[PDB]
């Protein structure tokens, strides 16, 4: 069952199409969050995508034809597309867009100065004590749309409905905290059908605008997940995670979109150093294995590029699929979604979707944990400096299974490509996990 999506940050439409066919579909990823496909300002920075000029499908990722081709090819491979949608603002200042359109002084091809709120700046202190300024003033100088205007709502809804007609199945509502929930409710009444919608709202507590306000209009990003997971994996004990989720004050599991990191927080855009990213190597593998095995939220795996310390820089000058060779894992695209522990975690989540309970939790009071998903699967993580050799109880059928974090079951189910894990006749497993390593097994990767 599809259970996880992925953010192919800055990947062009041709690369996404090929990836859907060659990897995402076969591996079981449910969908792909793509970078903003509408017309945006020129420039090489990754953030130019967040300054719209119009809603024409001409962007850094490609043209309208290439975008449509991607949606079709991905759909045929069984993978949905989620579009990052700018519902709060238009570009700052003046200039030119990727489709040749000019703009300036709050004047665009589709909006006039009268379609925006009067200019004011959102100050950092506004987040804590002024709801009005957070929602009516400008986020880093971006022209703030009058989202209460019938014309503005019709214009945004027309873009969304047009995308659905092409085949797009979901949408990320960027900067939702900056738009009144009531305005998003009015907008949704104009949107056809019931596409998947998730709203970006950063709420760690104490804000004038809370994430709970957006639960009726769609899923909401649970940022506490990313920060608490990073803080626990770096500075705490994994044993504390036995009740991760609602128990820690997070929103309902069925309303949350979760992640280890996202495109903003992995580069300091609102995210501290406690956030775990690809730069952390094995620590990132382990954080992802926990997230994907744990039954809370709808997770999205991150897929980045090595930015060489430049937090404003755009992606590599070479495509992912380059004349027969994959530009992954090195100093260009990182392709975390292809990392064996991460892809293995996705396979585990997909095959344990029939049991959402955490069963038989075990820990050493510190950094060694193990738990199962009933008889569907079992996992263990060792973050101590000595080998984990404890015997743990599982609800799984006795036999031999492939540790899916390190290999996979062959077509004839007579061998694995990685190490084999044995479930004894009494359901126990005698662990043998080295320092900073893990294992995951499920009922559909059992040897015959
Ligand atoms: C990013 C984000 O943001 C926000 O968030 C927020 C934050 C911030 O930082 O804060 C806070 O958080 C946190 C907390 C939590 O709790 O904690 C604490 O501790 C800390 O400290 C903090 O940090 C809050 O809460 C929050 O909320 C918002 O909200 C969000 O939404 C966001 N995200 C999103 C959105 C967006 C937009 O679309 C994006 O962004 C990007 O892009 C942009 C655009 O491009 C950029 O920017 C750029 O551009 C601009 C224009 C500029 N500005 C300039 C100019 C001017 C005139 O023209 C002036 O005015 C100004 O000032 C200047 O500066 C800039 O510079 C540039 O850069 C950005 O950057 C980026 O990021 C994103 O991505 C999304 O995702
Ligand atoms: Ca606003
Ligand atoms: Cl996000």
């Amino acid at each position: 069952t599809p259970t996880t999506f992925v953010h192919l940050f800055e990947w062009n439409w041709q690369d996404v199409a090929q990836e859907c066919e060659q990897y995402l579909g076969p591996k079981g990823y449910a969908a792909v969050q793509v970078s903003p496909p509408n017309e945006h300002i020129t420039g090489s920075q990754w953030w130019t995508r967040y300054q719209p000029v119009s809603y024409e499908l001409q962007s850094r990722g490609g043209n309208r034809a290439q975008f449509i081709d991607m949606v079709n090819r991905c759909s045929a491979a069984g993978v949905d597309i989620y579009v990052d949608t700018l519902i709060n603002h238009m570009a700052a200042g003046s200039g030119t867009g990727t489709a040749g359109n000019s703009f300036g002084n709050k004047s665009f091809p589709i909006y006039s100065p009268q379609d925006f709120h009067e200019s004011c700046t959102i100050n950092n202190s506004d987040y804590g004590n002024d709801r009005y300024r957070v929602q009516n003033c400008e986020l880093v100088g971006l022209a703030d749309l009058d989202t209460a205007s019938n014309y503005v709502q019709n214009t945004i809804a027309a873009y969304i409905n047009d995308l659905q007609a092409i085949g797009v199945k979901g949408f990320r509502f960027d900067a939702s905290k900056h738009v009144a929930a009531s305005d998003i409710q009015s907008l949704m009444a104009k949107v056809n059908g019931s596409p998947v919608v998730f709203q970006e709202v950063i709420d760690q507590g104490g804000e004038a605008v809370g994430a709970s306000e957006y639960l009726s209009t769609g899923l909401v990003t649970e940022f506490k997940y990313s920060t608490e997971l990073g803080n626990t994996f770096r500075n705490g004990s994994l044993a504390w995670l036995s009740n991760f989720g609602e128990g820690w004050g997070f929103m309902p599991s069925s309303s949350a979109v979760v992640f280890v990191d996202n495109h903003d927080n992995q580069r300091g855009h609102g995210g501290a150093g406690n956030v775990i990213t690809f730069e952390d190597g094995r620590l990132y593998d382990l954080a992802n294995v926990f997230m994907l095995a744990y039954p809370y939220g709808y997770p999205k795996v991150m897929s980045s590029y090595d930015f060489h310390g430049d937090t404003d820089a755009g992606g590599p000058n070479v495509p992912v699929h380059n004349n027969g060779n994959l530009e992954c894992f090195a100093s260009n695209w990182k392709c975390e979604h292809r990392w064996s522990y991460i892809a293995g975690g996705v396979d585990f989540r997909n095959n344990t979707a029939d049991n959402w309970a955490v069963t038989n939790w075990w820990d050493n009071t510190n950094n060694q944990i193990s738990f199962g998903r009933g008889s569907s699967g079992h996992m263990a993580i060792n973050k101590e400096d000595s080998t984990l050799t404890a015997t743990v109880q599982t609800d799984m059928a006795s036999g031999q299974y492939c540790n899916v974090l390190k290999g996979e079951l062959s077509a004839d189910a007579k061998s694995c490509s990685g190490e084999v894990i044995t479930v004894n006749s009494d359901g126990t497993i005698n662990l043998n996990i080295g320092a900073w390593d893990a294992m995951a097994i499920h009922k559909n990767a059992k040897l015959n």
